[PDB]
């Protein structure tokens, strides 16, 4: 079809009500935000602090999409979001297994960021603003997240789309093909135009 819903979204909402910016619509709204995509779970504050201090210094709000966010890391995130010293929201990644990791890569592609993957050998404590994606607008609801106009490049998006189409033609499972198809549809609507 030619119709599509603006931005890229998934059925995962905020991890804490303390991140809510508008209780009328029960959602957290971020404008011109920075986006951290983390493969694993974020819990250690020391490991996350260095990047958070950098982000806090930028004045832009932050969306965090990880396997899960908890412990002392979630706490300082909540606290600083309340004080507004760092307007942020933490959300959990949508799917599971390879599909889960593949979707974070999709998000990184459309937002122009880089997935932080400790399993690959990366270390959060040493990453800078370069690993962060960007989006003109982010809206996190109780059970869903939508990202509008990501900062990804034309070639990264085009290549990812070509990659998904190839996966669709080499798939011998209708169930699988359909999942790939929905990722392709979402991908397209997440990037910024003009």
């Amino acid at each position: 079809e030619l119709e599509f819903t603006e931005g890229i979204g998934f059925d995962k909402g905020f991890l804490s009500a303390y991140f809510v910016t508008d209780f009328d619509n029960q959602q957290a709204v971020l404008e011109d935000a920075l986006i951290l995509l983390h493969q694993d779970k974020i819990s250690s504050l020391p490991d996350l602090l260095p990047l958070l201090e950098k982000v806090a210094g930028t004045g832009k709000p932050l969306l965090i999409v990880a396997e899960d966010v908890e412990g002392e890391a979630l706490a300082t995130l909540v606290v600083n979001a309340i004080r507004k010293t760092l307007k942020a929201v933490a959300v959990k990644g949508p799917y599971f297994g390879d599909r889960r990791k593949a979707f974070l890569e999709d998000l990184a592609v459309v937002t122009g960021g880089q997935v932080v993957n400790p399993d690959a050998g990366m270390v959060l404590r040493e990453v800078g603003l370069e690993v962060l994606g960007s989006a003109r607008r982010v809206v996190v609801s109780k059970d869903d997240t939508v990202i509008v106009d990501g900062g990804g490049t034309a070639e990264a998006v085009a290549n990812r789309a070509k990659h998904l189409r190839a996966e669709i033609d080499k798939s011998d499972s209708d169930w699988d093909r359909e999942k790939l198809g929905e990722r392709l549809a979402k991908l397209a609507g997440g990037v910024a135009v003009i």
